[PDB]
């Protein structure tokens, strides 16, 4: 199957071939396809000739086509008309491709230049459940508004959403279809809404008018202000017809007052986003705040107020009413200090698990209050001022397809919060832990005390207020491991990781004690990367009964094992339960056999990317019975074992690209199901024939002389084994064959 890998499942077929530079639409496509993926290529034409006689296609993908306009023939798709999506973004149109199907259902046209959205080219459309028109006159192209002439939408009944954010439209259309359940219209400089606006769209569950005076602090043009800084206008009675609203983004609107009124009629709303606007004012007395029993979630993130820096948070106790609340996005208000009395409002929410006061550069809590609450288990405090525990102003500058207007990421890593109650304090200034800083914390299971600047040295008593960290995240710091009593108090510690704390581990005479290791029962995963271990104290060898993954990458094992006394010969021998070991950014140019010897033979997976070694010891692998990822990628290896199957039984997968291979062995030979030679210094591959799903080429220097017919002759017969990326295996040498892929070859003349 070439160029395009045909997939299949899940009771449908599709020929995913993308991005694979191609200037047409390959007419050797497999029949009875259920859809096309024709994204990221140079095409430039689509014509009666580019879909003949397709019939089965449902969906086609022709976005950024071509990757510097594309052209296309009125009724090119009619030929298709079981034809349900069809996706056109970032293809530069200028009209909407007249002769459209009727069976579309599903129409992208984002990201190109279409100003004028007609009748002709839409009101056809008929079937169509969703409209996609973003970004097409979005100052500048040059483009002064996007035109809708009247009625272009009514025609389209059964039309569930439309989205026309990003578009100059100065008013909300008229005459729009009944049938809507999503309307988005952030960014489309429309200052005021009208009680017509949105007059019999009675099954509405979701409205955007994000973006639209926004507030753009800190930012320039493209981001542009009504005039005089004023909020989006919205009429009193403009939302009492929607009464099935869920979903009301009204992020960056420049509000100042939220009309409780706006939501009398509106008992279902569950999401209400109000980020970026100026609300400081109704956080305080918000009467809004009592129409909305059923919100789950709340966001007035960024509604500071330039300069100031109040001691408390003024939260309203119409909090108190808002029963369904499951989280409340709080970033950016900016105050110092959060008393137990300023949060009492939210105290009584039975569902609210999730509390985010991340920047808002708060030096003191008072942290008892959080265990007066029914169901946190999240409180993200980072950015914040928190020191050790033993003004009047400031200056805050804040600085797709995608969005929601909030880092959608979550806030903590899954792994870490799947283990219970969360605490994040990273961004702080916890520069030393002290005695009572956990006090009245609730069982914490996971923790983050990344970039606090810690130089202490931990002795086994600074967590024992919130003994069952399970996951403790403690990069980023200048750590002194000065203590063999370390974080002993966490005896159910299960993840922890130590990253970026190489500061005292680089300086010669600072003595370095990981004895702690050993004391943890239940530890599973320790991550030690990036802190230029070289030497250690006293005890030399990592010692675990329970840990699984070590990830050891940029330290100096060159420095440990290639010196010596052989002290560090058996390192990691102690670690009698690991199955994954990352070794890779340790400079090494050669590996003790005994030091490899000694690597636990409980190994599944072992790393060693990107040093510089010249020779591997295959022969070793004989220790490593369960032994089945090896990782050698980014190295300079030479030669390859002419026997690899006198060593290993159980070796799956094979990874050796960026390395300096330039013959491959009679061979191999296996459970061998992936092997990866890219990126090497291979001119051909010699026979070697014969269970491997897998093979990758790309990146060889191949010499298209007849000697790559062996090879050529291997993959006709062989389209079991998947090599991706065809296209990118080429020819080095010779001249008039360079930069031809392997395959294109005009073989014949080979006779
Ligand atoms: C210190 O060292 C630790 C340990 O290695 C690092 O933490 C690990 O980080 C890795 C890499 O981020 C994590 O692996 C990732 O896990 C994600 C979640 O997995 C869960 O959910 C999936 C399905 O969503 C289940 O399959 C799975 O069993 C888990 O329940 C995955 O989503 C990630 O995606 C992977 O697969 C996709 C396939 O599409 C690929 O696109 C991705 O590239 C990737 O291969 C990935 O598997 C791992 O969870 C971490 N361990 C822990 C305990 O957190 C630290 O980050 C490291 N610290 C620093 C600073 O580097
Ligand atoms: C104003 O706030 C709005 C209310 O939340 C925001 O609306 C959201 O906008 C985002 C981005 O445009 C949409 O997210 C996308 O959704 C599609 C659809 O995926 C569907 O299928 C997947 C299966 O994979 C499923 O998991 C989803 O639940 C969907 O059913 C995705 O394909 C995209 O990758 C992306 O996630 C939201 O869907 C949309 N919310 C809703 C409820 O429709 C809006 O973005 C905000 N405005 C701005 C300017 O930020
Ligand atoms: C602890 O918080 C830190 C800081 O926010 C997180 O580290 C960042 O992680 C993100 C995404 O993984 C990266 O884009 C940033 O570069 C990281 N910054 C720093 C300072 O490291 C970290 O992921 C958090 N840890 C957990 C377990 O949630
Ligand atoms: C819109 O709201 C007005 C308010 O009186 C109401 O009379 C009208 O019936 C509503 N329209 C629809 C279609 O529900
Ligand atoms: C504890 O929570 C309840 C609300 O559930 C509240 O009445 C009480 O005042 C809180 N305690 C303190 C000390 O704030
Ligand atoms: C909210 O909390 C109540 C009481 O704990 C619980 O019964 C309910 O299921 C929670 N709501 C959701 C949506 O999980
Ligand atoms: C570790 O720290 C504890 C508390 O400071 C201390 O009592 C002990 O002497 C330190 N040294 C060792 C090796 O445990
Ligand atoms: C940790 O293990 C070492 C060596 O077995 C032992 O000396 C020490 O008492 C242990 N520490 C704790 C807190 O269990
Ligand atoms: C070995 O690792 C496995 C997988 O996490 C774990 O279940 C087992 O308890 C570990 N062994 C010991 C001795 O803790």
């Amino acid at each position: 199957s070439y160029p395009c890998d045909e997939k299949k499942q899940n009771d449908s077929v599709i020929a995913e071939c993308s991005n694979r530079r191609l200037q047409e639409v390959p007419q050797t496509v497999g029949k009875y396809v259920t859809e096309l993926d024709l994204s990221d290529n140079f095409i430039t034409h689509i014509t009666n000739e580019s879909f003949q006689g397709l019939q089965n296609l449902t969906k086609i993908n022709l976005n950024h086509n071509p990757n510097v306009g594309l052209n296309i023939t009125d009724g090119a798709f009619l030929n298709l008309k079981n034809l349900r999506e069809l996706l056109l973004e970032d293809n530069q149109l200028p009209q909407i491709p007249s002769g459209l199907p009727e069976s579309l259902t599903e129409l992208s046209l984002i990201q190109n230049n279409i100003y004028n959205i007609t009748k002709e080219g839409i009101s056809r459309l008929i079937n169509l459940k969703n409209l996609y028109l973003a970004w097409n006159c979005y100052f500048n192209k040059v483009c002064e508004k996007t035109n809708i002439e009247d009625g272009v939408f009514e025609t389209l009944t059964n039309l569930e959403l439309l989205s026309l954010s990003f578009n100059s439209l100065s008013h909300v259309p008229p005459k729009l279809p009944s049938s809507l359940r999503k309307l988005f219209l952030s960014n489309t400089q429309i200052k005021y809404i009208s009680e017509e606006d949105f007059k019999g769209l009675i099954n509405l569950t979701l409205l955007d008018l994000s973006g639209n005076c926004p507030r753009c602090f800190n930012a320039p043009f493209p981001c542009v202000p009504c005039d005089g800084g004023a909020s989006i206008n919205i009429d009193r009675f403009a939302f009492q017809n929607l009464t099935q609203l869920r979903y009301l983004n009204l992020s960056s609107t420049s509000l100042r007052k939220i009309n409780a009124a706006w939501f009398k009629n509106m008992p279902h709303l569950k999401v209400l986003d109000l980020e970026f606007n100026y609300l400081v004012g109704e956080i305080a007395s918000g009467a809004f705040l009592t129409m909305l029993p059923r919100l789950e979630i709340l966001d007035l993130s960024f509604n500071y107020i330039k300069g100031s820096y109040p001691q408390h948070i003024n939260i309203s106790r119409n909090f108190s009413k808002l029963l369904s609340l499951r989280a409340l996005h709080l970033r950016g208000y900016v105050f110092q200090e959060l008393r137990e009395d300023d949060f009492q409002p939210l105290m009584q929410l039975p569902n609210l698990s999730t509390i985010n006061l991340g920047i808002n550069f708060i030096k003191q809590i008072d942290f008892k209050l959080f265990q007066n609450f029914s169901n946190l288990e999240i409180i993200y405090l980072s950015e914040n001022r928190i020191s050790p525990l033993v003004n009047s102003s400031s200056f805050q500058r804040h600085i797709p397809h995608s969005n929601f207007y909030h880092f959608t990421r979550p806030l903590i890593k899954p792994q870490c919060a799947a283990y219970g109650k969360a605490l994040d304090l990273s961004l702080n200034s916890i520069f030393f832990i002290g005695p009572n800083q956990f006090e009245n914390l609730p069982d914490i299971a996971c923790l983050n005390l990344s970039a606090n600047s810690n130089a202490q040295v931990l002795s086994g008593t600074e967590f024992s207020a919130i003994p069952h960290v399970k996951y403790l995240d403690l990069t980023n710091n200048r750590l002194d491991f000065d203590n063999a009593s370390a974080l002993t108090e966490l005896s159910d510690l299960e993840v922890l990781d130590l990253s970026y704390n190489s500061h005292y581990f680089r300086i010669a005479g600072v003595t370095h004690h990981l004895e702690f290791i050993q004391n943890f029962t239940n530890l599973k995963v320790l991550n030690l990367s990036h802190n230029n271990i070289y030497t250690l104290t006293d005890k030399y060898n990592l010692e675990s009964k329970s840990l699984v993954e070590l990830v050891f990458s940029g330290n100096r094992l060159d420095i440990l094992w290639n010196d010596d006394d052989n002290r560090y010969i058996s390192i990691f021998k102690g670690l009698k339960n690991l199955t994954r070991l990352d070794l890779s950014l340790n400079r090494l140019k050669h590996i003790p056999n005994e030091a490899f010897l000694n690597l636990p033979a409980s190994l599944t997976e072992l790393h060693i990317n990107d040093n510089m070694l010249k020779f591997f010891n295959w022969t070793l692998l004989q220790q490593f019975p369960r032994l089945e990822l090896l990782d050698l990628r980014g190295n300079k290896l030479l030669f390859l074992t002419d026997s690899l199957s006198d060593f290993t039984s159980s070796l799956r997968t094979l990874l050796l690209s960026h390395n300096r291979i330039s013959h491959l062995p009679s061979g191999f030979l296996s459970s061998l199901k992936h092997l990866d030679l890219s990126s090497n210094l291979l001119k051909t591959i010699n026979k070697s024939a014969l269970k491997l799903s897998m093979l990758e080429l790309h990146g060889n220097p191949f010499e298209c002389t007849c000697d790559i017919g062996d090879f050529r002759r291997w993959m006709d017969e062989h389209l079991n084994v998947k090599i991706p990326r065809l296209v990118d295996v080429i020819c080095a040498s010779p001249g008039d064959q360079r930069g031809k892929s392997i395959v294109s070859l005009e073989l014949t003349t080979c006779v």
